[PDB]
Parts: structure tokens; sequence; C-alpha cells
């Protein structure tokens, strides 16, 4: 084994460049490594609220990635473009960071080696893909079987079952891979207090951040996934005037310019998965927030070239 090795058992910034460029060369990291990275991030997540709350001061700016969904040569253009991260150049990834594209292993166990180096300015939040009935149709299961073990496996359930569920910035912008709720009257703190370390529910605050969409006419619908709500402006402009908010942004669906406002400005979309699959034809975006002016500022980005793997292969 020549390839990335952590020094004295920890991540470095010399370490995650090594590893952007084996997994660019289609190399793997070594389980043990890999078993490392796992288990640490587990512990950093596990200390985490189920809603993290960011200040983000005058001078300082954030990015919100929506799902990325294995797309790992994707995901490092987003780097190329947007710088990586630092301190000062701090990200959110919305969920949906596995399944589907198949170098899911090297996109998460690279989310989850720069939470270990910037645990204070790079997020990840849960979305519905990080659970394990997902995971077992959609590739993941199948992509970590195929390179590591079943039980390599079960030990990213576990870490997943740690990632939160939203973040709140400054406030005012709340972030969720799904959206806001199948009942009205949910707040911030009932968010705070969800016991998220699980597979999600079939119903319950828990499952709708996982799993609703907005809707653009007034009230609620059943959603055609089968699980949660889809929700209207009515829903968003009361949870937003309850809790003091100002717009939510979350993920969850594929749109052709890479993001959609709704709402009236309300329920912003940001996906960050370029021609998704190969085949959606779709740009990307992510969104940069700063803290003089937490208005969207949207930046789209096309596909780049990958290895001839064809997504789905492992599910
Ligand atoms: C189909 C998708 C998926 O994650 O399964 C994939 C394409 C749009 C969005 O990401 C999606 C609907 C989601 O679950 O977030
Ligand atoms: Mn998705
Ligand atoms: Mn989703």
């Amino acid at each position: 084994y020549s390839g990335p090795k952590l020094e004295d058992g920890k991540v470095t910034i010399s370490f995650m460049k090594e590893l952007m460029q084996w997994y660019k060369d289609q190399k793997k990291l070594h389980r043990k490594c890999a078993y490392q990275i796992l288990v640490q991030v587990k512990e950093v997540l596990s200390k985490l609220s189920t809603l993290v709350e960011t200040t983000l001061k005058e001078t300082e700016k954030i990015t919100v990635c929506g799902d990325t969904h294995g797309q790992f040569y994707d995901l490092l253009n987003i780097f190329e473009l947007n710088g990586l991260p630092s301190e000062t150049n701090p990200y959110i990834f919305n969920g949906d960071f596995v399944d589907r594209g198949s170098f899911s292993v090297e996109v998460i166990l690279t989310l989850f080696g720069f939470k270990l180096l910037y645990p204070d300015h790079f997020h990840l939040l849960r979305g519905n893909h990080e659970t394990d009935n997902m995971n077992q149709i959609y590739g993941f299961e199948g992509e970590v079987k195929a390179k590591y073990t079943a039980q390599m496996y079960e030990l990213f359930s576990e870490v997943f079952e740690w990632l939160p569920l939203a973040q709140c910035i400054n406030g005012k912008v709340l972030i969720m891979h799904g959206g806001l709720f199948s009942e009205d009257g949910v707040t911030l703190d009932d968010i705070r207090k969800i016991e998220r370390n699980r597979q999600p529910p079939d119903s319950g605050p828990m499952c709708d951040l996982l799993w609703s969409d907005p809707q653009p006419q007034n009230g609620r619908s059943i959603s055609k996934r089968g699980v949660s709500c889809q929700f209207g402006p009515d829903v968003t402009k009361a949870f937003l005037e309850e809790n003091n908010l100002d717009y939510i942004i979350r993920s969850h669906e594929v749109k052709a310019e890479g993001y959609e406002v709704a709402h009236g400005g309300r329920c912003v979309t940001v996906f960050s998965a370029p021609n998704y699959c190969d085949q959606m034809g779709n740009k990307a975006s992510y969104i940069h927030l700063q803290g003089s002016d937490l208005r969207p500022q949207f930046h789209q980005f096309t596909a780049v070239p990958h290895p001839n793997v064809k997504p789905m292969a492992y599910a």
C-alpha cells in the first residue's frame, strides 16, 4: 500500500489532497484508514445537536450544496470552482451524498475527511439516502460491499444515524434536505429535540425533514413518494413566522437550472448533481450566503467527465 495515510492517526490537509488525487485516479483508501475516518467522524457527529446552529459574522460567507449522489468528479469540480473547504471557505452539504452515482464511497469519505479536518466549518446534513433501506436498493450498500465489506457498510450506516437533520444560520435561514412538516406548529426546539440516532420513522418530523416537497398551491397533499407530504406557500409562511425565520433552503429534487425559488422567495431548492445519473442533462448549482446579506446567490455549473462506470452499477 502506497496510498494516502493519516498522520498520527488524524486527517490533515495534505492527506485530503492526496486522497482526492488517489480517488480521481480510481484507487482505494486502505480499509484501516477508512475505518479510522468513520470511527472519528461518528464521535464528532454524535456530539452535535439535531439542529446545528451557526453564526456567520458580517465578513464571513458560506457555500450551500444540495444532492451530490456519488458524482465524485463533479464534487471535485465544485472544489475547483469554489475553492477547497477551509475556515474561511465553509461548506454545508445538504444530504444525499450517496446512491445512484457510482463513486459514492469516494464522495462520502472525502466529505467525512473534510468534516474531521474542519469540524466547525464543514457541515453535513442527513438526506433521505443516508439510510439503510435506500442504500440497500440504490447502490451504496453494493458499492461498499464491492470495495470493502459488509462490516464496513454496517459502520457507515451507524455513522449516518448521527448526521444532524437541519442547520439554522443566524437564526434566519433554515436548511434541511427535504422540507417542512405534515402538521402545523413544529418549532426549532422541536427539531433540536428529535432523537435522530436511528433509521427514520415513516411519519413525523424526522420523516418530513428528509422527505417532504413544496407544492405551489396552498395546503398540504399526500406525497407521490409514498411518505411525508407536499406543503404549500401557506405552510412555509406560517412556519417561518412562528420561528422568526426569513426563508428555507432545501434540496431533494432535480432542477433543470440547478435551483428554484418557490413560495415567493421563501422556499429555495439547491441541487448539486449536474447531468444527474448521466442522463438528466440538468445544470447544478451551489449557493453563497454572506453574514452581511443572507439572501441567496446562485452559482451554476455543469457536469465534467468521469471514468466509464455506469450509474447504479452497484445497485
Ligand atoms: C431521485 C432523487 C433521489 O435522491 O432518489 C435524486 C434525483 C432528485 C433527488 O435526488 C431525489 C428525488 C431525492 O431523493 O433527493
Ligand atoms: Mn436525492
Ligand atoms: Mn432526497
